[PDB]
């Protein structure tokens, strides 16, 4: 099975999924001086004040905290988005250690970590038809760094121990993901695709310039997880992002100046 190991890892996933060569491909490097400020760009619209969270699951490459999709609760629009996304789960991609982790770079800068909130376009019906579809989800992707802690993610930490191995889930209700947000919801914006397989080009990604603060206390415990199974050797759950891709034909737009 695909993963991050040296065998199995990201320059192993195009044999078994083509499109890891493709032409949208994510993660890739945001070149700041590059980038140009788009004012097409209309406002973007975090609507997070209804999410509803149902639980938290070690699925053996990083935990998904999930959401109750079936009506029009935690939504994202605005920005470079037409219609409405709603959010179905959110998760995280980190390093072994504090300068490596996040997928996305900025003037080839590596966060600790970055956290990416799925959203699929409602006029799709499903996940599942959305994946197949260009415009079919939109991932707003956040930076952590290490410094302060961030007491909205702290919940999250704490449950951690009881999703140990691959696997095991745990009862996740009543997160607010509002407390993972930044003050600033300035950001860049591109068209690219899952950063794990299938690897599927179906992502409008909304990466925020402002990053959040963790402590290292916090990501330590992220470091504790396991890409194992219960009762098999343990394999630290670190590292599991994917490197810079080709840009390619494709322009990153800023919604700032
Ligand atoms: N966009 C997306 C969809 C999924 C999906 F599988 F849920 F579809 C995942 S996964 N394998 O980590 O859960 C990850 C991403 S990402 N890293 O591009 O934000
Ligand atoms: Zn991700």
């Amino acid at each position: 099975h695909w993963g991050y190991g040296k065998h199995n890892g990201p320059e192993h996933w195009h044999k078994d999924f083509p499109i890891a060569k493709g032409e949208r491909q994510s993660p890739v490097d945001i070149d700041t001086h590059t980038a140009k400020y788009d004012p097409s760009l209309k406002p973007l619209s975090v609507s997070y004040d209804q999410a509803t969270s149902l639980r938290i699951l070690n699925n053996g490459h990083a935990f998904n905290v999930e959401f109750d999709d079936s009506q029009d609760k935690a939504v994202l629009k605005g920005g470079p988005l037409d219609g409405t996304y709603r959010l179905i789960q959110f998760h995280f991609h980190w390093g072994s250690l504090d300068g490596q982790g996040s997928e996305h770079t900025v003037d080839k800068k590596k966060y600790a970590a970055e956290l990416h909130l799925v959203h699929w376009n409602t006029k799709y019906g499903d996940f599942g038809k959305a994946v197949q579809q260009p415009d079919g989800l939109a991932v707003l992707g956040i930076f952590l760094k290490v410094g302060s802690a961030k007491p909205g993610l702290q919940k999250v930490v704490d449950v951690l121990d009881s999703i140990k191995t691959k696997g095991k889930s745990a009862d996740f209700t009543n997160f607010d993901p509002r407390g993972l947000l930044p003050e600033s919801l300035d950001y860049w914006t591109y068209p690219g695709s899952l950063t794990t397989p299938p690897l599927l080009e179906c992502v409008t990604w909304i990466v925020l310039k402002e990053p959040i603060s963790v402590s290292s206390e916090q990501v330590l415990k992220f470091r504790k997880l396991n890409f194992n199974g219960e009762g098999e050797p343990e394999e630290l759950m670190v590292d599991n992002w994917r490197p810079a891709q080709p840009l390619k034909n494709r322009q990153i737009k800023a919604s700032f100046k």
